[PDB]
This record gives structure tokens, sequence and C-alpha cells, in this order.
């Protein structure tokens, strides 16, 4: 009974990596309290959730074909192939036919209950959408390849089964807390206390303490009186110690004054708190340190039968003309970039003139920055001026924006909340997109249970695909984010009461083989040092290890956490090989379960341990927003943004593109490189001087994407070491750990292809020039969103400090200007790698002297 469910929390427990019934860590029952909230919009959703097409999951788009995929047109045919045992048939089609449509074309061209199901994966051309508005479809063509299909049973809903889960205002004294004393084990300097009333990083009221000997233990007792009354303190309100040395920062922790149940904060609190090796998005956290053996303690007092914060209730209709030369400096203001700065007097026009900002949407970021939050009288003002929201409810989804007010930056609830809203009107496939920022996003959240969780969970647990990458990125944090795994793991649990026991049994599949791929990992670093290079004894030992797993541990099969419509299955042994670099990674690769898959190249995988995989990740999620940006403007720079998911501490995955190799193994085939060893390389792998040319194609366009978005993320000064190529002319980074400055790698041997030396031109690098400026332009259309994108990656993924790192992303973009100043700007930075050439590239390799 109770025994079914112990089993089953152990179940969950298991592929969370977080036991989310332990209070060995707490001093209230908000992460309970919320455990129990979520339980409503799971079953909502569950309840409303559609059962034939979750299990296909449908990866579609509403978004209209770019130019590009027309000019693969065909005169309007498409052509689908289908297998049903050894049989197929080619099937001429039309762009807006549908799946039925197309059954029923193929039935009288040659027993209603057949899916469309693709050839190799779990992937479903199913539903009510044009053939041409399915990713899946989409990709085919843009890559030049032959829609196979394989007619057969519909999946059973049954599989996706769930089981059934058994389960005032006005006090006018001003605040004080008192601080008793710091208490730490193994600590000679000078030593205060400092306590800051926060609200999305701003700092209402700041009271310090008398300085003090640094010993184990150190009181004080002082009654700390802050300027602020107990009426004005708003609801998310922080109470943040913080304890500084001599002068600099050490220790921090938090705690929230009004709790989830809006009571004041009463009592005694022994808090531990957080060490540090500016902000950064571990400094907001409601939670305190779990390893009470060695961190430092506090303990304090709130005096405050108890005093609680009323919901507001909605309750001046009068119209006044405005000067032009005021409207002049309003208009101003809300069109420069976020990272603007808000004078005083900005803020006081913006909230002055509250009524005619709330008219443009784009002014709400600035404008709720603009509230004195500190101000009981003023916080309502607001409520009631969110009550307004005629414009922004009809407003045109803009994603800038929406991120905005739910960055570091905005910490009142009602905020937040109505950016959500907007995200409520993004299809799944835009969800995808941005899914683990908005993951990332939930460390802003002043509590737990909060709007945007619960629309992460909504969302992933209504479509499959967001569900699986919800599980990762979430699982990514639990493990190696001790200031948030708690709240993330409240989350999880919660969706995955939810996702069906058909994934349920997947997860655990693939929780268990990347369970034992890290030890294998582990295991065999240990046996060669930072600087030892690859032996056979260790070579021997991996297809020991491995064809030991083989022959007992690993499931007949695994799906592919980068990409998990495709099914992993058998171990490739002969293939595996232990790779060079020093953090010793493993060269993996599997046969596809899937018996209809068409070829025979094999699933290609990369465990490395030693590192922080969530900083790969985040950078790429990037690369696959500006893709679609891209998109947008008709236009494609051939990307390569291989999966790479984050499964643990320091360790994760990567994929492996096929037939690439990097720049540096084609140079070396005393530092010294040749320009013709591009193109006899390309020329050596395009068997005919036709492919070699689609080859040298590819190769303009993605080396122009790849330096243009390398340019904007600040990431452009690389080694050729970590540059590669496909045989097929694609250009792509890897590694993202990221004297004389190079902006981008565009070394001569790149020119060449384009055929080209020293300085001269041709029909290619003319092109180049051509295509970034397309390409940059583009972006910076979208500077709001790629601008607030940026600063919070380093906020939540770049342990990022400084308010001058993103003051760089402004420059890079070269705000306020015109597409000319701003061509100029980019292609006087393509000249720039010209007046370099190599002597860049050849000092990353003399590096290896200082
Ligand atoms: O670290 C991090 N993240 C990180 C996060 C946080 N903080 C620090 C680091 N992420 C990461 C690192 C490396 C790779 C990678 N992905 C490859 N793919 C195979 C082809 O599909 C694409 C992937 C290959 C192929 N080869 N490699 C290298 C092996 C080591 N290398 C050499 O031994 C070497 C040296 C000199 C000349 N040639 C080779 C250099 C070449 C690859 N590395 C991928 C991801």
């Amino acid at each position: 009974m109770s025994e079914e469910s112990q089993a089953f929390q152990r179940q969950l427990t298991a592929l969370i990596g977080y036991d989310v019934t332990d209070v060995s860590n707490v001093h209230d029952d908000e992460l309970e309290f919320t455990r129990r909230g979520l339980v409503t919009p799971r079953m909502a959703e569950v309840a409303s959730r559609d059962p034939k097409l979750y299990a296909m999951h449908p990866w579609v788009t509403s978004k209209p074909l770019p130019e590009y995929l027309w000019k693969k047109i065909a005169n309007n045919c498409i052509f689908i192939v289908i297998h049903r045992s050894t049989t197929s048939q080619t099937i001429k089609v039309s762009p807006d036919d549908t799946p039925g449509a197309i059954l029923q074309s193929f039935f009288t061209k040659m027993e209603q209950d057949f899916v469309l199901r693709v050839c190799g994966r779990d992937e479903y051309l199913v539903g009510e959408t044009p053939i041409k508005n399915f990713q899946w479809v989409r990709h085919c063509l843009k890559n030049g390849e032959e829609i196979h299909v394989v007619l057969d049973t519909p999946p059973d809903p049954a599989l996706d089964e769930v089981r059934k889960e058994e389960w005032l205002w006005d006090c006018d004294r001003k605040f004080r807390v008192k601080i008793r004393g710091i208490d730490i084990p193994v600590l000679d300097l000078t030593v205060f206390v400092e306590a800051n009333i926060q609200h999305g990083q701003q700092v209402l009221c700041q009271r310090r303490t008398s300085p003090k000997p640094f010993t184990e233990e150190v009181l004080w007792n002082v009654w700390l009186e802050f300027s602020i009354k107990i009426k004005d303190l708003p609801k998310g309100a922080l109470l943040n110690l913080q304890i500084y040395c001599g002068v600099r920062l050490l220790y921090y922790v938090n705690l929230l004054l009004i709790d989830h149940r809006f009571l004041l904060r009463r009592g005694e609190y022994v808090l531990h708190m957080w060490q540090i090796s500016s902000f950064n998005a571990d400094k907001l956290t409601s939670a305190t340190n779990p390893d009470k053996e060695n961190s430092m303690s506090i303990s304090i007092l709130l005096d405050n039968h108890p005093i609680a914060l009323p919901k507001h209730q909605p309750t001046d209709r009068v119209r006044a003309e405005m000067p032009n030369q005021l409207r002049k400096q309003l208009e101003a203001i809300i069109a420069t970039d976020p990272l603007n700065p808000l004078t005083a007097e900005d803020k006081e026009l913006l909230w002055h003139f509250r009524y005619e900002s709330l008219k443009h949407p784009k002014a709400y970021p600035k404008l709720f920055s603009s509230v004195k939050w500190g101000q009981q009288e003023i916080v309502a003002k607001t409520y009631q001026l969110l009550a307004r929201r005629e414009v922004w409810d009809q407003s045109a989804l803009d994603v800038g924006l929406t991120m905005q007010l739910l960055d570091c930056n905005f910490s009142d609830e009602n905020v937040r909340a109505i950016a959500v809203q907007k995200l409520e009107s993004l299809e799944d496939d835009d969800v995808l997109h941005y899914l683990l920022q908005l993951v990332q996003a939930v460390k802003f959240e002043p509590y737990h249970d909060s709007a945007l969780a619960r629309f992460l969970l909504k969302r992933g647990l209504r479509n499959k695909r967001i569900g699986h990458f919800l599980f990762w990125f979430l699982r990514s944090e639990i493990a190696q984010s001790r200031h948030y795994q708690q709240r993330f793991a409240v989350i999880l649990e919660a969706y995955l009461r939810g996702c069906g026991t058909a994934m349920l049994h997947d997860f655990t599949q693939q929780v268990q083989v990347i369970e034992m791929l890290q030890k294998v990992t582990l295991d065999i670093k240990s046996l060669s040092a930072e600087k030892y290079d690859v032996s056979s004894q260790v070579i021997s030992q991996l297809k020991q290890k491995l064809e030991n797993l083989q022959n007992s541990q690993l499931p007949e099969s695994f799906r592919v956490p980068y990409d998990p419509g495709l099914k992993a299955g058998a171990l490739a042994i002969e293939k595996c090989k232990v790779m060079a670099s020093k953090k010793k990674p493993l060269w993996l690769e599997f046969k596809c379960a899937d018996p209809t898959a068409l070829s025979n190249e094999t699933i290609g995988i990369i465990f490395k341990h030693g590192d922080d995989l969530r900083q790969d990740m985040l950078i790429l999620q990037i690369l696959r927003i500006m893709e679609s940006i891209w998109e947008t403007e008709s236009l494609d720079l051939c990307l390569l943004p291989y999966g790479c998911i984050s499964t643990g501490d320091k360790i994760g995955m990567i994929e492996i593109v096929k037939d690439a190799t990097t720049i540096a193994k084609i140079q070396q085939s005393t530092g010294a490189f040749k320009d013709e060893v591009l193109n006899h390389w390309l020329k050596e792998k395009s068997p005919t001087e036709e492919k070699f040319q689609a080859a040298v194609e590819r190769f303009v366009y993605s080396c122009a994407g790849y330096c243009v978005a390398t340019f904007v993320l600040g990431i452009g000064d690389r080694h050729n070491d970590n540059i590669m190529i496909t045989e097929t002319g694609n250009l792509f980074h890897i590694d993202f750990g990221h004297k004389e400055r190079v902006p981008f790698v565009l070394t001569p041997d790149f020119l060449f292809v384009m055929g080209t030396s020293g300085k001269k031109t041709s029909p290619h690098f003319q092109k180049f020039q051509d295509i970034c400026v397309k390409a940059y332009l583009a972006l910076r259309h979208h500077t709001n969103l790629l601008i607030i994108l940026f600063s919070m990656m380093l906020m939540t993924g770049m342990p990022l400090t400084s308010k001058e790192d993103i003051e760089y992303i402004r420059d890079a973009l070269t705000v306020g200007k015109n597409e000319e100043d701003a061509k100029k700007y980019f292609l006087d930075q393509i000249e720039v790698c010209r007046d370099k050439g190599w002597t860049v590239q050849f000092n990353w390799f003399l590096h290896l002297v200082l």
C-alpha cells in the first residue's frame, strides 16, 4: 500500500538525484508546501492532454517555409517513400498535403489505423499539419535527403498511463533583526556583518555592524534597526546577510521576510552560508548551505498575533495632455537598450507619467524598474496599473521583452506573471528554443512555487519532447548546483509524476546507462596522467570494461539524451577509443536499435569528465536561436550546434558529428602552417569536382555564420585545435570552456579556399563579405533579445560577475548606429584578421612556453 509508494518514491528519488523528502536542510515548509501546490496544474494537464498525439508528439511548426527551402521545391512536389515490410513506393505529394490526406491517396494508389512513422527514429508524421510544416521534413530538405517512412501501428496510449497520486499590514514599527553571532569551524583579521534588505537586486535599506576580531566564534548581540517600516516590506523582500573581511565579500545567505503563507518572518534562525571562491544568481538563493560540518553559520532573531500580508484587491480615469519635449524624453528612454542604466530622473519621469508609458509594452522593463518598492503606497499604485493591461494583453508576443521581466531585476510576482502570460502563446517549437533559459530563469524567482515553474511544468507534460529536455536541463542543475537543487528537484518530481509510465521506463534506462558510463571514464582517467598520452594497456582495459558492461549491464537499448528520437543499442567496441585530450574523454559508438534504420552510420557519443558542460549548453542553445533568426530573414549559415547535454557533476555527453576532422590535425599532416592544405583536403574528400564545389559553399556559409556568432558572444579568438570541419565543407567550433587579439578565426587557410592571398579578392570572398553583413545586421534587429540572453547566461552559467562584462555585447552589436556605420565596423573587423594572418595562430602554440 504505502509500500508501493515508498518503492515509487524510491524510483523517483533515483531518477532525480535528490531526495525530496529530506528536511535536514530547511527552516520552513515551503519546499513541501510547494510539492503540494503543484499537484493541481499537473493533474490539469495530464487531464487535458490528448492521448494519441501525446504518444506521437508530432514535432511541427506554424512558421513559413523559408525562401531557401522553397528553392528545393521541385515544382510543388515533395517525394515521400513508404515501406511496409520489404516494400517501398515513392509518392508525389503537395507541400500543403496532410498526413491523413496522404494515406488516403496511398490506399487508393495501392484499417484506417496506420501512422507514418519515420525510418530509424521514434518520430511521427501525424496530425492536421501540412507536411511542409513538420520539422523532420523541413530537415530532410535542408539536408537534401530522402523522406523515408514506415507505415505501421499507432503506439498504445495505455503506455502513457499515469499512476493515480495519493495525497496585518499596518504595523508601523521600523523592522529590526538581531545579529547574535557567527560560528565557523576552521577559520587573524577583522570582520563585520552586513544586513541588506533586497528586492530584485536593489537594496531598500542597509545597516552594517561593529567590526571585530576574526575568531572561530564572534558575538555581537546587536539589535539592528533599518530605516524601513514593517508596512513597506514588499512581498518577496529578502533579508540578505553578508560577511566582509579586512575589504572583501566572503560569505552570504538569504531569508525571505514574507513567507509563502504571506506571514512575516518571526524568530530564531541558524543559517548556514555559502562561501565565495558583481552579480550572480547563486547570490539570490533562499537556500542554506547543507554542509553543516564545515560552513560558516549565523544566528539571528526576528521579534515581530502574527503579522501577515494581504493579497491586494482591485479598486482614476482622468486624462491630461503631455508636453512635447517630455514625450520626446519618454520615447527616447523607452527606445534605449536593456543595459542602459536609468538615471533617477528618467525614473521619476517614467513613474510620473506611468499611464502614458503603459501604452508601449517596450517600456515595461524600464518602468517596473522605476518603482519604489520600499513604499507600500507606491507598490499598490503599481498593482492598480497592471490592472489596466489592455495593451499588454493585446500586444504581439515579444520574447526579448518577456525575458527581461523574468531576469534578476524583477522580483515581484505580479510583474513576472504578466511576462509568463505572454509565454503561453508560444507553440512548442519555440518553447524548445528557450527552455534552457526559462529553466535558468527560475533562479531569479523568490519563491519555489512560481508561475514560471508552473509553465515549464504545464508545457513539458503536454508535449513529450520538451518533457525529455526539461528532465535533463533540470537534472543537470540538481546535480551540480547546491544553491538550487532543492527547488528544481521539487519541480522535476512534479513532472515525473505526470509524464506517463512510458517515459519513466525510458528515463530509467538513460540514467542507468549514463550512470555506468560515468564509472568507466573515471576509472580510465585515473591511469593516465594529465601529462601522459594514450597507452595500449589502456585501450585493452577500455574494451575490457565495455566488453564487460556490454556482456551484462547495459540494457538492449536507450534513448539519446541530446536527440531523443534516436534509440541507441549495442556498443561498437571496436570503434570506441579514449581520446588524446588531457581530461581523457571517451569516444564511443553504438548501433541503432531501430531495425528500420536506413544507414549503418553509428550513433557517436563523447562522454567527457573534468569540466562543467552547462556552459557548452548555454552557448549552443543561443546559436540555435541565431539560426531561427536567420530563418526569419531567409538565411542559412549551416551551423552545427551539436547536441551536448550535462548529466551530473562536471560530466556529460556530446554528439559526434560524422566524418569531421579538426583543422589542426589537418595541418599537422615547431608550429608552422601552410595555406593549400585547406583545398587539398577538400578536393581529396570530394570524389567529384562537383561535390567539391558544393563543399566550398558550406564553407563560405558555415565559416561566415560561425564568425558573426563568435564575434557577438565574444568568443571569436580560438585556436584551430578547436575548429573542425566535416568532409562535406561544413565548418564549426567545439569545446566551449571560453597578447595580440583576433576578433575571430579567419586564418589565411580559409581565405585560400575562398581563393585569395595577402591582399586580394574573389567571387567567393566578396560573397562572404556579402553574407556576413546580411547575417550580422539580421541579428542587430534582435539586439534586445540577445542582450538579455547573454546577460542571463553569465549570471546563471559563468561564475559573469561584472556588469562591464556585458557592456561588451552592447558594443559588439554596436547599438545606436545605422545599418551602414555597422556594415563598415564589421567589414573593418573582417580585415583585422587579414592584417594578422597566423601571428595569433602561431602564438597559441608558442604560448606553451610562457
Ligand atoms: O570541454 C568542453 N566543455 C567545457 C565546459 C566547461 N568548462 C570547460 C570545458 N567541451 C567539449 C570539449 C571538446 C569537444 C570535442 N568534440 C569533438 N567532437 C567530435 C565531432 O563531433 C563534435 C564533437 C572532438 C573531436 N576531437 N576533439 C578533440 C580531442 C582532444 N584534442 C586533441 O587531442 C588534439 C590536440 C591537437 C590537435 N588535434 C587534436 C582536440 C580535438 C573533440 N573535442 C567537445 C566538447
